């Protein structure tokens, strides 16, 4: 059984407890959808540590995201932008993915 998706493990407890439950993606994985059912993986060995249900997605801009955005990645709203800084640098456009771990 592929994995789907993967995260940084330093996500993996946040996502297991439902401290987060979105990710804020660039094209490459814009064709996620709501009722997906995806095997989610670490980055870093591949390991599945859970299922997730897609709930809702949503386009996104640097200049758009929210505190409600920082909320739901169990950050703040400066700490998000720091982290969209380093993982997608220059890029301005986004798309939000909101699961539930099954
Ligand atoms: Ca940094």
């Amino acid at each position: 059984q592929p994995n789907d998706i993967t995260f940084f493990q330093r996500f993996q407890d946040d996502i297991l407890a439902g401290r987060k439950t979105i990710t804020i993606r660039d094209e490459s994985e814009s064709h996620f959808k709501t009722g997906d059912v995806l095997r989610v993986g670490r980055f870093e060995d591949d390991g599945y540590f859970c299922t997730i249900e897609v709930t809702a997605t949503s386009t996104v801009t640097l200049d758009t995201l929210t505190e409600k955005h920082a909320e739901q990645e169990n950050m703040t709203l400066t700490e998000l932008i720091k982290v969209i800084a380093d993982i997608y640098p220059g890029q301005t456009q986004f798309y939000v993915i909101e699961f539930k771990c099954l």
